[PDB]
């Protein structure tokens, strides 16, 4: 097996929590185990400019925390790939983000991709990743909180989301969220429109994988 | 372990140079079990744009054949992804081609990408867009063969030199012909820049289609 180093840009107590991500990951590749590490003194994590630029240098402490330590890999377990780039030119070992796994992943499926997001706009990354083949964007109108695609108009919400990129003719959905991998809200869009809908940590654990056996 | 269907673009008589990309999937991926076949009156594969129609019906018939006989998906063993859209819209499990994989994967690894081809083919340049940064092949090559001679490798080695020197962060390697002299990691080594193989990108893709869904 191979050891990841999987970093939360969001500062969690609960044990079980904080790893809920590397069980995912390690769920759906066996090969790898990953080890889950988040960042500090950030409980509200990344949301914008400020609280992303403030992480920048907790990720870089932690990413190369786990490089001396022997992990084969990073993963910056967030869409917005915070510090990915900055990171590579540092270490020595392959730097996969949630971001660009989740967008370049989705390209392999299909060109015309849609994306759904849950309150924040498309992330950046993946916006240059998709180039114009980002078809175009929705979100579940109503939902603040993760949480509430769990409930019966929440769910409700992100399904309609869902078949609106469908009925824009979208070839496959990559989803922009990370909390929405933790839910296990795709398999049931999936369901409901037919196509691709991508979970960009499951994404991030396929690029990890790729990294490491490409050799 | 689960069944790919892996479909080689060109006649191949003997059974070794058949299953070539499936041994290098098997052995990157070891959960998949390669089925290789090829198409037939395609004794030089695709080159141009008539024998790539040529091959087009051939492919789409192998593929019906391989989901009938259940695969669990298929992978079209050629980076121009030779009927790939077709074949998604006629198949239900998955289908990866070696094109969009090697294209798409790479920019996992950065956004400036280069390609290294033997002219880049249409689903990778469409993929790639505007973050493909530049494109080369070695000269006086026009053959796998010539990858192996200590002139067509020294060839292959400066074309990637020069992609890397044109700032690129990644190389997408637009050739299946090059999965085979296994060439990627003689180039990485030289050009200190990650070389992604189409061959090994498509059973990535392919590992990730499968396992996404259960």
């Amino acid at each position: 097996k191979y050891t990841i180093g999987l970093i939360r840009v969001i500062t969690l107590e609960d044990k079980e929590i904080l790893n809920l991500h590397g069980r995912i990951i390690e769920s759906a590749f066996p090969e790898l185990k990953v080890v889950s590490r988040c960042i500090e003194d950030q409980p509200k994590g990344i949301y914008n400019e400020e609280t992303e630029r403030e992480a920048e240098p907790k990720i870089i402490r932690l990413a190369k925390e786990f490089e001396r330590e022997g992990v084969d890999a990073i993963i910056i377990s967030c869409a917005a790939d915070p510090a990915v780039e900055k990171v590579r030119k540092l270490l020595s070992i392959p730097v996969i983000g949630a971001g660009s796994s989740v967008s370049a992943l989705a390209l392999a499926y299909g060109r015309r991709v849609g994306v759904l997001n849950l309150t924040e706009e498309t992330p950046k990354v993946i916006r240059s990743i998709l180039g114009n083949n980002l078809i175009a964007e929705d979100h579940p109108s109503g939902v603040s909180n993760t949480l509430d695609l769990l409930t019966d108009w929440g769910r409700r919400e992100v399904i309609n989301a869902a078949k609106r990129l469908k009925e824009k003719g979208v070839e496959v959905i990559a989803l922009g969220c990370t909390g929405m991998s933790t839910i296990g809200i795709a398999p049931v869009l999936e369901e409901e429109v037919g196509i691709p809908v991508i979970d960009p940590v499951i994404a991030s654990g396929a690029v990890a994988l790729h990294a490491l056996k490409r050799r």
